[PDB]
């Protein structure tokens, strides 16, 4: 099946997932000189005060930190969004080197990694229903650059040794996602898709302008993960990012003038 190698990577996906060539695919390059300030954007509200993480899982493409989404405990509201979106998981995309790894790019600049906080619209009852709708998902994207260490990431970093290979999971309770946010919540927003198969066009993308800084040692531990399962030839989990897709007729709006 699909992956990120030379023979199953992003350029192959359209053979099994024809929507890969659709009209609102993600990620995209963010042209900062063409994104327009939108005064019609309400303030963005990240309410992670009562977030309840459960588990961390290596799914052979990335690792997911999974949250209890049975109640409105961690929710995203406001900005371009109508209603309440519940946090279900977060994960990262990263590169083999610090000059690549992010999915979105900013004036063609690639960051070392990108964090995706994935939320689903409560009006559709559950995640599986939401991804079938144009406004089903909201994904908050946060760029990572290599610099000083991110203390709020270290709990994630420390547990990766226990989920090295595909299918491994570990208990991951009392993790506070607020420690992964930058100082400012200025953002760009546009309508797009999941960036991995099934590539469904169901995402309101909210991409923060300000990156967070992580240490070289921290990203180094990301790169020690494996795509493969236990007891198999080792493939380091690196470069698990999809490149920028054509913007087509979409407009990127900026929350900041
Ligand atoms: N990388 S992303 O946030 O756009 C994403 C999130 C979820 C799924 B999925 O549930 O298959 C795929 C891609
Ligand atoms: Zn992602």
């Amino acid at each position: 099946h699909w992956g990120y190698g030379k023979h199953n990577g992003p350029e192959h996906w359209h053979k099994d997932f024809p929507i890969a060539k659709g009209e609102r695919q993600s990620p995209v390059d963010i042209d900062t000189h063409t994104a327009k300030y939108d005064p019609s954007l309400k303030p963005l509200s990240v309410s992670y005060d009562q977030a309840t993480s459960l588990r961390i899982l290596n799914n052979g493409h990335a690792f997911n930190v999974e949250f209890d989404d049975s109640q409105d405990k961690a929710v995203l509201k406001g900005g371009p969004l109508d209603g309440t979106y519940r946090l279900i998981q977060f994960h990262f995309h990263w590169g083999s080197l610090d000059g690549q790894g992010s999915e979105h790019t900013v004036d063609k600049k690639k960051y070392a990694a990108e964090l995706h906080l994935v939320h689903w619209n409560t009006k559709y009852g559950d995640f599986g229903k939401a991804v079938q709708q144009p406004d089903g998902l909201a994904v908050l994207g946060i760029f990572l650059k290599v610099g000083s260490a991110k203390p709020g990431l270290q709990k994630v970093v420390d547990v990766l040794d226990s989920i090295k290979t595909k299918g491994k999971s570990a208990d991951f309770t009392n993790f506070d996602p607020r420690g992964l946010l930058p100082e400012s919540l200025d953002y760009w927003t546009y309508p797009g898709s999941l960036t991995t198969p099934p590539l469904l066009e169901c995402v309101t993308w909210i991409v923060l302008k300000e990156p967070i800084s992580v240490s070289s040692e921290q990203v180094l531990k990301f790169r020690k993960l494996n795509f493969n399962g236990e007891g198999e030839p080792e493939e380091l989990m690196v470069d698990n990012w999809r490149p920028a897709q054509p913007l087509k007729n979409r407009q990127i709006k900026a929350s900041f003038k």
